[PDB]
């Protein structure tokens, strides 16, 4: 099915971002609900991303799974890119954890379970190395969780460190030091996003970056007293230095904390 512009209708803006924005809207035939994304061709451009935004748009087109994020279809003109996609109208997980400042054992597990599911259905397509923080995550109309990792911002809404190789909080110590990485990154990422969610904030934080360069480099990182020992246990495990030591994605599934906490 060929879209275009006049198939929708556009509404209230979800977001900005620097190579585009995003808005709810509504296709008029069904009247269904989606958010629309619309990227700037001249900044493509500008940054030599023009060819790698269909290329990526192709693997996102064909993952189907109920904790990503769907993206429907695309279409173009002279200056804007537009991406179909689903719409989570609970918004991001990120507004949740700042609500709350964290999150409670029981939403956490369910969550994990969630992010685990999803990445080893993308890890089985080969599909590695995302950008799992709370500000890329969304909900659905049932809280359920959305991961939309596809980048090329579009959206704001933190001022967390990022690097060419990724958000500065989340890097694994095989990017710090200098070697090559596989999927067990996903695993390491996994660790501080759990760590995240139960803390409120990342364990390798610090003065200075350097000193988290450092600190996570050292693997150096502490509970408070209010983390259980469930959790302690599947987080030392997630943030092993070793990326073949860490668990594989069906034992974090099966994680005695998991499926006591997970719904
Ligand atoms: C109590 N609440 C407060 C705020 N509320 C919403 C705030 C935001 C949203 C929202 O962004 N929804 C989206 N649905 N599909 C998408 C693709 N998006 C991006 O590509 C941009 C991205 C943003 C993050 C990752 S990718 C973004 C969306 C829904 C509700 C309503 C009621
Ligand atoms: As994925
Ligand atoms: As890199």
């Amino acid at each position: 099915r060929q879209w275009a512009l006049e198939d929708f209708e556009i509404g209230r803006p979800l977001g900005k971002g620097k190579f585009g924005n995003v808005y709810l809207a509504r296709e008029k035939q069904s009247k269904f609900i989606l958010a629309l994304k619309v990227l700037f061709k001249a900044q493509l451009e500008k940054a030599g991303v023009e060819h790698q935004l269909r290329r990526e748009v192709e693997i996102q087109s064909h993952l189907r799974h109920p904790n990503i994020l769907r993206l429907y279809g695309y279409f173009h003109d002279a200056t804007r890119v537009y991406l179909i996609l689903e719409y989570a109208p609970l918004g991001t997980v990120y507004r949740e954890l700042q609500k709350l400042s964290k999150f409670d054992e029981q939403r956490t597990a369910t969550y994990i379970t969630e992010l685990a599911n999803a990445l080893s259905y993308c890890h089985s397509k080969r599909v590695i190395h995302r950008d799992i923080k709370p500000e890329n995550l969304l909900l659905g109309s049932a809280g359920e969780l959305k991961i939309a990792d596809f980048g090329w911002s579009v959206h704001a809404p933190s001022s967390r460190r990022t690097t060419l190789c990724g958000t500065l909080d989340y890097l694994p110590p095989e990017m710090i030091e200098g070697r090559m990485h596989d999927e067990k990154v996903d695993l390491w990422s996994l660790g501080v996003l759990c760590y995240e969610f139960l803390v409120g904030k990342p364990p390798f934080e610090a003065n200075t970056y350097q000193e988290t360069y450092k600190r996570i480099s050292r693997v150096e990182f502490t509970f408070p007293d209010f983390v259980t020992e469930g959790a302690r246990d599947l987080i030392s495990r997630l943030l092993k230095h070793n990326p073949s030591q860490r668990p594989m994605l069906r034992e974090v599934l099966e994680h005695p904390w998991i499926t006591a906490n997970s719904s």
